[PDB]
């Protein structure tokens, strides 16, 4: 009856997502992704990566609700820190998103704002919410802030301190503003939950390498947690 | 029979488009865009304005395939050139798009690329010829070549020496890739038409608030000369 759309950006991501339901899945190609439709607990469950960046995660955003008819999409991966107190492995949820890299200051616009649309994308409080009540009864830390997306991995302290400065970011990733506006537009509830991998600095890349595996499973390990109490 | 979507990111851009082809249009809300669906010489013209940048014009034209079944995509508006021949008012097809402030360099991946997919996207051969049919016939200008589309309004000469000597562009705009990403992903045929409103340089803004009315008309009357003989 209820159908519920889970995403990864990269394969890794999902992979983790896949093993944990532990159900068997049908197979369905279109618009160049693969949705992977199976039933838990009397749920129906659509899980698919995207690819990575903005482009990649709308598109797929948008076939989940248009073709797919999903009623949720839970967002599951791994994000670059932006703050001291989100270290590797931590989990958080995103309550805004922002689109980092949009510059229309030529025309006097605010970084991150286009015409007819808003800097910030809210998501779901009332997963949120229930992210938080899991989070708690698991005895694990789970924070909730502002995630920025964008086109380009972050690997430079002069990035994170504009993300930090401009928008307030805690985190950075390249698909959850995406996801998150197309879902707004359709009015279908929202949650982006990341796990640290690195901390979107000169090293980002080596530690992302390291622990790209290890996040993802923590990120989905979560957000099964989260899909057994919906 | 034939369905044809047309786009445009501006609302500028789709107001002559509308008027030009001068019939009646239904108004059908999806998405949080607004689809004009009339009839033109038999065919059904689905009509729309994305909004503007990567995330709006990937949504715009998979809810226009998806939810509306169209056969072909057309897109109008405007652009700023990158080449001293490309002036005022002038028209070029895009033979190529590329997302150019896509930055996957911390992994050693050339600029423009994401894994699972490629640096360059085609556009309908097809329609291509078509369109420089007629402005041959027409005895008017129409340049080939490559268009940059990125979520940043381009007004420097360090931006645009970048995206001449990285990617070869000729213009740049902030949808285009997007567009023809999406009807590649289809299998829908893509033309991506546009008319210079600025050089992309300090100046920009400038030149842009002062030609937008008049660039958009000229590619809205190219486009409809391209659908009078489809
Ligand atoms: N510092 C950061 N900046 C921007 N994004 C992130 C992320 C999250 N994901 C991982 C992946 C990096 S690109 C990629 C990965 N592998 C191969 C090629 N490209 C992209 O999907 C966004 C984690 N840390 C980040
Ligand atoms: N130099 C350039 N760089 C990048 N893109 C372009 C374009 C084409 N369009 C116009 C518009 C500019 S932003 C906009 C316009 N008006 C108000 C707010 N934002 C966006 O839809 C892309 C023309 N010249 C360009």
């Amino acid at each position: 009856v209820q159908k519920i759309g889970i995403l990864g950006a990269m394969r890794e991501e999902i992979t983790p997502i896949l093993e944990l339901f532990g159900v068997d899945f049908e197979e369905i190609p279109l618009g160049g992704n693969v949705f992977h439709k199976g039933v838990y607990h009397n749920k129906e469950i659509i899980v698919a990566y995207s690819k990575i960046g903005k482009v990649h995660s709308t598109l797929t955003t948008t076939s989940m609700i248009l073709a797919f008819g999903v009623q949720k999409v839970l967002f599951s991966g791994v994000a670059g820190s932006l703050v001291k107190d989100l270290k590797i492995n931590d989990l958080l949820v995103a309550t805004q998103l922002v689109q980092h890299d949009v510059d229309l200051s030529a025309f006097d616009h605010p970084l991150g704002f286009i015409p007819e649309s808003a800097i910030f994308i809210e998501t779901s409080g009332s997963l949120n919410a229930l992210a938080k009540k899991i989070a708690n009864e698991q005895h694990i830390a789970l924070k909730e802030g502002v995630i920025a997306s964008g086109d380009q991995f972050v690997h430079s302290k002069e990035r994170k301190e504009f993300l930090v400065s401009e928008f307030k970011a805690s985190a950075v990733e390249m698909e959850g503003a995406s996801v998150a506006f197309v879902c707004q537009k359709f009015g279908v509830p929202c949650c982006v939950l990341r796990s640290i991998s690195d901390n979107a600095d000169e090293k980002a890349g080596m530690s992302f390498d390291e622990f790209l595996e290890k996040s993802a499973h923590t990120s989905a390990k979560f957000l099964k947690s989260m899909v057994d109490e919906l």
